[PDB]
């Protein structure tokens, strides 16, 4: 194994939390369809995509450095009843992963993975704009009122 | 509550042996890229993106019926250790797979829901497939030996 | 030295009008894309960017005059809290800017810089167009009622 | 709110540092077309857009961790009377933007707001660009003569 | 001069090291061309260029920083016999080599050039790929056998 | 082995001469771009390009007379402190260098390798053409005088 072990624990966290993510973004995506909230399903969509190539590099990374990557184990999708909740449940998703991508970069530094930091950094500049994306919906909720919100988001772009 | 719950619990069934077969074959895949097997890792990429597709049209119908798609239960990966084992292991859970899609169908049929039969027609023929791939896969094995038969699967189409 | 020493003075003060205007406008632009609503980011940048233009041209102007253009004096810029008051206060600041440019074309008449006035009258056209945007904004907000109003400015 | 108050104060320094240059290098780029040096005037023109750029990226930032941009005060321009005087300026200028970096860097590490350190990390590899390119054409001045060096400097 | 003394003679023995890999890895490619290993030829050629172009920005950013490239101590090369051999040399290299550059990173840090860190980590992202590679092809040689394993490099 | 074995020590004197060369050409080049020398810096990395590529054509042909190329062992490299010491510093190497080329080629003719003195007749016509290059550039310092010289390679 040449990878640093605890390293390797890191990225397999990390790992775990794309995984949460994608299944709750790709279900958050579908129900938002079944509504006919389709801008919110397609964007959801694309957030989903985007966790699964992060997961994507995670495993690379995780195998180069002969470590085992953890696809068993799912931790705690929390799906939202409504629109209001949905993104809220992402955005508390999000607070986690970018904690944890702070601890795991930081153990990086110290034991030189500079390369496992890089990979890092580059997930972390990505759920910091999903951060973004979703203060800013919620705020739209409170700027233009709930029904004009979900108006806004029913045909795509 | 539109759809019948029994078939409900059939398609979450289904549903939840794709995302099994999802993560499996997406780590195989990768597992064979490290090992410079591209071709094998091309290919087992697909058959992930396949199961992928089929998760998504589940979770769709699910949702028509008024059912809550089951995102959240992960069953057992059975991760080989080698290509042989790899390919077994994907093959004992494409049996499993059509037993359950068979056993789903027999009882779309009995209460008349036709499209969901359909539906699971479909990937039943799409998982069928895959079976002749795995077994043609096990036999090359035996006819040309292993190591030609990584020798060929080392360099992509 | 060509020019005269007033009408370099007078091009300055419009100079440093459009200075505050680039920053002020450029801030409004980034603070409703921050919100989401990026029609108006969008519009509001465009109106930065058309200041920076302005700008240029006076600075070129004050040269060939022979003046000292002066970039170093930022005057008050008026930061808004909501959509509503960031409109009302790039309005003010266009008010202000008009009766400057006015002053000047009359001294630029009076000393026979007939070019200068040129280029004054164009920047106040423009600037006449940017008040009829605004007051336009302001009325719809009042027609379509505030939640419409930014609704309709959430997309590009 | 989400930043680090102090990440804040350093984002809103470099934002004051490149708000100086935007302007000092837009007048110097106009005094030297004013002088018919257009390939000078040109370039210090590119050097006034790419710290505008900067700006903008330092303004959404701070925006997005919930803090004030300051785009009000203005710090000290240093125009220079002649070519030399104006890359030494520019110069001068560079280096104490760098400094500034160094240390906005290490607190951003200390605190690991990692984003932010990227993006002054772009920053700063622009800015050390700029300096190669200053210490190059003071070099330049000294090698072929100042006669010659804003002769080739005439036609862009 | 503006660079850290000690900066520039950690980039001067990175420097060392990739001009040892680009003159081993050339011969290496050329040797398996000769033989009529022509896939393993064409690679190793590509990887010596990519030693050669790491070396280029060391020299460029030893030039701004103000030091001397040292392009004269040429380090022990070590030229395998046979195919095996030669992999293995090119891994032993780059283990060494990459511990070098973490050295040279930890240095950077600590004397806050940035820029200098960034480009290393660059060239070790590089340098880390080719030792995914060598360690493929030394794994694949276990897997299907060496005369398998260099039939399928007999044609690019 | 097939290849006549003070014809293989020719050829690797002849490379080693090369080997040098590339060096000496490319950190010449690089610091000519870093004092904005650009032509000069263009044209002497072509003068390192073509001697890389008369490596390439001497490691293959010693390879295929089952010699060992020696990229081991590099001779001294003489760099300048300035433009007129570099360019005189290139022209002393390509003196010797076509010194060493005719003593091998004499010995090719002798036994009879008459592939190789071709190849070595084809790297002399190109190190002649350096010759020409250089005694031209030289001649140019003294003809338009050596700010001018510069000035005149400063833009590519
Ligand atoms: C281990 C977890 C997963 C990984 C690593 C993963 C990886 C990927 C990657 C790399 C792509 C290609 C993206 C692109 O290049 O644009 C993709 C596509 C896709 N994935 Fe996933 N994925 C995962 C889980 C899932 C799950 C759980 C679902 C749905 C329930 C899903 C649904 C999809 C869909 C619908 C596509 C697009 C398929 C198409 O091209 O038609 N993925 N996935
Ligand atoms: C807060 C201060 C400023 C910011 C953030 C800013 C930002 C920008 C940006 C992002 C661009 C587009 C650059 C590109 O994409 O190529 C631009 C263009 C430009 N700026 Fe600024 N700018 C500022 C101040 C100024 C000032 C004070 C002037 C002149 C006195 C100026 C003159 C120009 C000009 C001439 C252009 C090109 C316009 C065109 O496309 O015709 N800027 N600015
Ligand atoms: C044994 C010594 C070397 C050999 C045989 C060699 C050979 C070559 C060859 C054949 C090329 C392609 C040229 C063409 O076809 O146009 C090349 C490219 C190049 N070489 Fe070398 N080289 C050597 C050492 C070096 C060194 C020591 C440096 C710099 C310190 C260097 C810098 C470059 C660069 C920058 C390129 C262009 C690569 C690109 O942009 O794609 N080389 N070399
Ligand atoms: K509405
Ligand atoms: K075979
Ligand atoms: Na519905
Ligand atoms: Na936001
Ligand atoms: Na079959
Ligand atoms: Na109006
Ligand atoms: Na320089
Ligand atoms: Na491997
Ligand atoms: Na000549």
């Amino acid at each position: 194994m040449k990878g640093d072990k605890k390293v390797i624990q890191h990225l397999n966290k990390i790992l775990g939390n794309e995984l949460i993510a994608i299944n709750q973004y790709f279900l958050h995506s579908r129900m938002w369809n079944d509504w006919g909230l389709k801008r919110l399903g397609a964007h959801e969509y694309h957030e989903s995509i985007d966790e699964m190539k992060h997961a994507d590099k995670l495993i690379e990374r995780i195998l180069f450095l002969e470590g085992l990557p953890n696809l068993q184990d799912l931790g705690k999708l929390l799906i939202g009843e409504n629109t209001q909740e949905m993104l809220q449940s992402d955005l508390n998703l999000e607070l986690c992963a970018t904690k944890d991508l702070r601890e795991a970069i930081v153990h990086c530094e110290q034991v030189h993975d500079y390369v496992s930091r890089d990979l890092l950094k580059d997930i972390l500049e990505s759920e910091e704009e999903h951060i973004d994306y979703l203060e800013t919906q919620l705020g739209l909720i409170q700027k233009v009122g709930l029904e004009n919100y979900l108006q806004s988001h029913m045909h795509e772009d």
